């Protein structure tokens, strides 16, 4: 007896299927409720989460922890990279040195002082801070998270 699929109904007569929660899927039947990625060809494996089943990319969206922009404010997606300094984060544009305006950039060497950041040539003698800090890669605003809600797919010959 073939199986049905749980996206359709219908049996699954197909060469080639999914298996993933538990149930088998056409792997057309399989989609991103956000994006209607079809999940068993995009990646390997998919999220589910408050009566959805996701992609990572949405997953990230809609559940990640986003962030926010200690120099302009705004919210930074989950999704986004971002620079980090003395335990706030910045909108890659926004990391800037706040005398001359030049872009921060990993391996660069700058100053912070309450808030204010100022590249290698722009110590600020007056305001002194002192300390020589290096910028580091970016990286992912929501970080690491779990796989609790990761469900792997299985893709199967019939
Ligand atoms: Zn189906
Ligand atoms: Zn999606
Ligand atoms: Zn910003
Ligand atoms: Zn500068």
């Amino acid at each position: 007896s073939w199986k049905r699929c749980a996206g359709c109904g219908g049996k699954i007569a197909d060469r080639f299927l999914l298996y993933a929660m538990d149930s088998y899927w056409h792997s057309r039947c399989l989609k991103c409720s956000s994006c209607q990625a079809q999940l068993g060809d995009i990646g390997t494996s998919s999220y589910t989460k408050s009566g959805m089943i996701l992609c990572r990319n949405d997953y990230i969206r809609l559940f990640g922890n986003s962030g926010a922009c200690s120099a302009c404010g705004q919210s930074i997606p989950a999704s986004e990279l971002v620079m980090r300094a003395q335990g706030n984060v910045y909108h890659l544009k926004c990391f800037t040195c706040s005398t001359c305006r030049n872009r921060l950039v990993p391996g660069d060497r700058f100053h912070y002082i309450n808030g204010s950041l100022f590249c290698e040539h722009d110590r600020p003698t007056a305001l002194i801070g002192g300390d020589v800090m290096v910028v580091g890669e970016p990286t992912l605003m929501g970080g690491e998270f779990g796989d609790e809600d990761e469900r792997l797919i299985t893709r199967l010959e019939n």
